[PDB]
C-alpha cells in the first residue's frame, strides 16, 4: 500500500512549536512525500518560497536514511489561480514549455516526480487537462531513456461529483497518472451557513439532498468512471473545520454564523490542526456521527469538524476492503509532529495510525 504524505512550505513560518521544517519528518513514516507547492514563472516550474532550494535539500536528505522513499513536488495549489493553469494549457506552445522545463528542475534538485494540484479545472479545461498530462508523460518516458529512473506524475483531484463531471475526464487521465490522490475531505465549508462535517466515510440516512458528499460515494464514483483501484489513492484529512455557532444548538443543522476562531498556531479563521484540537478538546464536548462514522466537538460557540485516531483507521480498513492504492495525508504539518500535544507520547498519532492500519493485512 501506498502512503502519500504532504508537507507544506509554508508551515515553516508558524511560531513556537508549530514550526515545522522537512527534518521534523519520520523518514519510515510514508512511502512518498510531497513538497507543496511549486510556483510557474515564464511558463517554466519555478521555486516559491526564498529558501525552497534549501528545503529541498532538507527533504532529500532524508532518502539518505530510507533508500526506498520517493519525493515529488507538487505543482499549482490554492494561493495558485486556477486560470493561470488554464491560459498555460490551453496553447500548445505554452504548454510545452512547461513540460520541458520539468524533468531538469526536478533532476537538479532531486525529486522522483511531479504531483500536478491543478484545482479545479472547468467545463472548458477539461480537454487541455487531458493533453497537459499525456504530453507530460511521454517527456518523462522519454527523459528516461538517459538511463535514470523515469519520473513520477500524479494529480491531486477533487472528490466532489459535480467537480469531477465538469473538469476531468478520469478514464483517460488514469491511464498515463502513476496516481491520483482524491481529496475526500472538502465535503462541507462554511461557504455555507449551517453546520457538518468535511470529511464523512458514509452518507447518513439524515437530512440528505447531497448524498454524494461522503467519501464512499466519490470512491465508487472514480471507480465506475474508469479509474483503476491501483491508482487510486484516498485522502485522509490531519486538519480539522471549524465554526462559530448561532445560536446555543449543536446538532445536525445546527445554525452557522461564520467559520472558527483562528487557532494560536495556525492562524487561520475555519480550519485548526489536529494539534491545535487535541489542546481544544480539555473541557470542549465531543460528540461522533454513528452514520458517517467521523467525530465533532463543541466548546462555547466553537464548533469543530475533524479527524481522530479512531476515523482515521476506519477510513484507512475503508480503503483497504475497496482495494485501493493506499491513501493520502494532509498534511504532515497538521498532525501532531513534536507528539507534545495530543497526549500519547507518540509523533504523528494520526499518520501513523493510518500506517499501524496498511501495514495490517
Ligand atoms: C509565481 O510566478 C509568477 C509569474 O511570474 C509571479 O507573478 C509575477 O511576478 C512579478 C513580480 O511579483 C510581477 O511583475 C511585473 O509587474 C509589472 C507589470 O505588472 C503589470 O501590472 C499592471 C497592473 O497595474 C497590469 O496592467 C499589467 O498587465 C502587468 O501585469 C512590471 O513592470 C513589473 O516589473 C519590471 O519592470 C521592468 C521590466 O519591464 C524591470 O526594470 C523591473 O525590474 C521589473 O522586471 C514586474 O515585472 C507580476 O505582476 C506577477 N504576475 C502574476 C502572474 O501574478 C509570482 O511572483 C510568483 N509567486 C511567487 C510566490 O514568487
Amino acid at each position: 500500500y501506498k502512503l502519500i504524505c504532504y508537507y507544506t512550505s509554508w508551515s515553516q513560518y508558524r511560531e513556537g512549536d508549530g514550526s515545522c521544517f522537512p527534518d521534523a519528518i519520520d523518514p519510515f513514516l510514508c512511502t512518498h512525500v510531497i513538497y507543496s507547492f511549486a510556483n510557474i514563472s515564464n511558463n517554466e516550474i519555478d521555486t516559491w518560497e526564498w529558501n525552497d532550494v534549501t528545503l529541498y535539500d532538507t527533504l532529500n536528505t532524508l532518502k539518505n536514511r530510507n533508500p526506498k522513499l520517493k519525493t515529488l513536488l507538487s505543482v499549482g495549489g490554492w494561493n495558485f489561480g486556477p486560470e493561470r493553469f488554464s491560459a498555460i494549457a490551453s496553447k500548445t506552445q505554452s504548454r510545452r514549455t512547461f513540460i520541458k522545463s520539468v524533468p531538469p528542475f526536478l533532476r537538479t534538485h532531486g525529486f522522483d516526480g511531479l504531483d500536478l494540484a491543478w484545482l479545479y479545472p472547468g467545463r472548458r479545461d477539461k480537454r487541455h487537462l487531458t493533453t497537459l498530462v499525456k504530453e507530460m508523460k511521454a517527456e518523462f518516458i522519454r527523459e528516461a531513456q538517459a538511463g535514470t529512473e523515469q519520473l513520477l506524475l500524479s494529480a491531486a483531484v477533487s472528490a466532489g461529483k459535480i467537480a469531477i463531471d465538469r473538469g476531468y475526464d478520469i478514464a483517460q487521465i488514469s491511464r498515463h497518472l502513476d496516481f491520483i490522490s482524491l481529496l475526500t475531505y472538502d465535503f462541507h465549508g462554511a461557504w455555507r451557513q449551517t453546520v457538518g462535517h468535511h470529511s464523512p466515510l458514509f452518507a447518513g440516512n439524515e437530512d440528505a439532498s447531497s448524498r454524494f458528499s461522503n467519501a464512499d460515494y466519490a470512491v465508487s464514483y472514480m471507480l465506475r468512471l474508469g479509474a483503476p483501484a491501483n491508482k487510486l489513492v484516498m485522502g485522509i484529512p490531519t486538519f480539522g473545520r471549524s465554526f462559530t455557532l448561532a445560536s446555543s444548538k449543536t446538532d445536525v443543522g445546527a445554525p452557522v454564523s461564520g467559520p472558527g476562531v483562528p487557532g494560536r498556531f495556525t492562524k487561520e479563521k475555519g480550519i485548526l490542526a489536529y494539534y491545535e484540537i487535541c489542546d481544544f478538546l480539555h473541557g470542549a464536548t465531543t460528540h461522533r456521527f454513528r452514520d458517517q462514522q467521523v467525530p465533532y466537538a463543541t466548546k462555547g460557540n466553537q464548533w469543530v469538524a475533524y479527524d481522530d485516531q479512531e476515523s482515521v483507521k476506519n477510513k484507512a480498513r475503508y480503503l483497504k476492503n475497496r482495494q485501493l492504492a493506499g491513501a493520502m495525508v494532509w498534511a504532515l504539518d497538521l498532525d501532531d509532529f513534536r507528539g507534545t500535544f495530543c497526549g500519547q507520547n507518540l509523533t504523528f498519532p494520526l499518520t501513523s495510525a493510518v500506517k499501524d492500519v496498511l501495514a495490517e493485512v
